[PDB]
């Protein structure tokens, strides 16, 4: 039969959504630290779930190697950023991806117009949104432990969608889809990619794998 999702809409923080505009809206040289930012946090998920393991074993569930993946598609002009880190409940989704205000956005914001390099983003609690740098759309499918799966979805403008994703299952983890940018399809080649996450990365604990058609 036919399946149906409930769809429910939020709007960003105010200075999120001031962070986002000013983002997508204005050029910034040294583009290429969103990847950083991106296997960052899929760092930080795998280290979730280690701690969270060996504490209380009897609650472990999906996926099994931590690691992450890096899936460019050429014909579809997407790049897959896949971890089998803790995820997201909903209620993480709502809160920790758009909704609550970051203590660092304004003072960020304040740095970039005198000067800074994007690259400080990280360090100003707002590093999720170095995605907007390279992608007009992004897709964030997730699967935590303690709920199902979940479709965090914004091509900016001052909202997001969140809903109940009844396709393929994913298993434990986060997948962060960017759909990029017609200007910024460097980012779908091996060499580039090799290139960035050997300038920015090399010090992850866990392995990184890229997959090239
Ligand atoms: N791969 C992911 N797995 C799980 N949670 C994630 C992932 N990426 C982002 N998040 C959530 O989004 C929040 C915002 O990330 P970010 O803007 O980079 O800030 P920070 O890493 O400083 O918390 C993270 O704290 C985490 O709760
Ligand atoms: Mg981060």
């Amino acid at each position: 039969p036919m399946e149906e999702e409930e769809v429910e809409t939020f709007a960003f923080q105010a200075e999120i959504a001031q962070l986002m505009s000013l983002i997508i809206n204005t050029f910034y040289s040294n583009k290429e630290i969103f990847l950083r930012e991106l296997i960052s946090n899929s760092s930080d998920a795998l280290d979730k779930i280690r701690y969270e393991t060996l504490t209380d074993p009897s609650k472990l569930d999906s996926g099994k190697e931590l690691h992450i993946n890096l899936i460019p598609n050429k014909q579809d002009r997407t790049l897959t950023i896949v971890d089998t880190g803790i995820g997201m409940t909903k209620a993480d989704l709502i809160n920790n991806l758009g909704t609550i205000a970051k203590s660092g956005t304004k003072a960020f914001m304040e740095a970039l117009q005198a000067g800074a390099d994007i690259s400080m983003i990280g360090q100003f609690g707002v590093g999720f949104y170095s995605a907007y740098l390279v992608a007009e759309k992004v897709t964030v499918i997730t699967k935590h432990n303690d709920d199902e799966q979940y479709a965090w979805e914004s091509s900016a403008g001052g909202s997001f969608t969140v809903r109940t994703d009844t396709g393929e299952p994913m298993g434990r983890g986060t997948k962060v889809i960017l759909h990029l940018k017609e200007d910024q399809t460097e980012y779908l080649e091996e060499r580039r990619i090799k290139e960035i996450v050997k300038k920015h990365s090399q010090f992850i604990g866990y392995p990184i794998t890229l997959f090239v058609e």
